[PDB]
């Protein structure tokens, strides 16, 4: 990891964490948390999950109730992060949030429309396979140039590893970015607690971690996916917690938004 490891204070460390936890119920006055993103026909999961968590953390920590951080800005302008719509690194996305900063969804709206990721779309989105999107151009003015550019920054970035870090960080500071390996059997998930049993490896996938809990003696993470609200359980999925399922507990990325 390029980011420094998160160290917990003596007070944070000794906190008795609850058997279940939900970020939306923990910060009920933060409207960005329960919102689900759509990355569209682009490999921008690394950027979209980051911008979602940064938006959440401006409410949990930054003192701003409802600001949406522009995934598009991060996607296009962080060339050191990866190759835009062809994949990137969550760690470097958070490093960019502090060293340079990001505009809001209002300044630079996400350039790609809704599309269907699994199969059938009840709202009538075209298939995402129908679209082939290149990495958008990095812009330095708001799409509507008459809207002033407001730049949003964090003041620190750190990495996280393992069940306890994830839980402890989530509890104190809210949603952050994690990553895991996708297999064929994940694509059609719609219920239950996910566990890889069959299917070919497809690729890495960055996502936003919002909660934990236990269902019928099976501990799990509650995760916000970025395949719009029609995928999984209303945009979310549950995954096995405790034994790094698909490497979900191998690396997490987070930081603290600065009050502007
Ligand atoms: C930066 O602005 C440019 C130009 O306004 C955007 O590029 C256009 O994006 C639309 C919607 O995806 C496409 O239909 C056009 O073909 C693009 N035009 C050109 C000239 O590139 C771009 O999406 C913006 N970038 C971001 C990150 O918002
Ligand atoms: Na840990």
């Amino acid at each position: 990891s390029i980011l420094p490891k998160r160290r917990f204070t003596e007070e944070e460390a000794r906190a008795p964490l609850p058997s279940s936890f939900d970020s939306a119920e923990a910060w009920p006055n933060c409207p960005t948390i329960p919102q689900i993103a759509d990355q569209s026909a682009c490999g921008s999961c690394w950027a979209v999950a980051a911008a979602s968590a940064m938006s959440d953390r401006f409410c949990t920590m930054g003192g701003v109730q409802d600001v949406h951080i522009s995934a598009g800005d991060l996607l296009a302008c962080c060339s050191d992060c990866g190759d835009g719509c062809n994949g990137g690194d969550p760690d470097r996305a958070w490093a960019y949030f502090s060293s340079t900063g990001l505009v809001s969804d209002y300044c630079q709206p996400y350039p790609f429309p809704h599309c269907s990721h699994h199969s059938k779309s009840k709202n009538g989105y075209p298939p995402c396979s129908q679209f082939n999107f290149d990495t958008p151009k990095c812009n330095y003015t708001c799409d509507d140039p008459t809207i002033p550019v407001v730049n949003y920054r964090s003041w620190t970035s750190y990495a996280l590893q393992g069940e306890d870090d994830y839980m402890r960080e989530l509890f104190f500071r809210g949603p952050f970015e994690v990553a895991f390996d996708v297999y064929e059997d994940f694509i059609a998930y719609n219920s239950g607690v996910y566990h890889h049993v069959s299917g070919q490896y497809l690729g890495g996938h960055a996502v936003r971690l919002v909660g934990w809990g236990t269902s019928n003696g099976v501990p799990y993470w509650k995760i916000a996916n970025s395949w719009n609200t029609e995928w999984g359980m209303d945009g979310y999925f549950l995954i096995r917690r405790g034994s790094s399922e698909c490497g979900i507990e191998d690396g997490g990325s987070a930081g603290i938004p600065l009050a502007p």
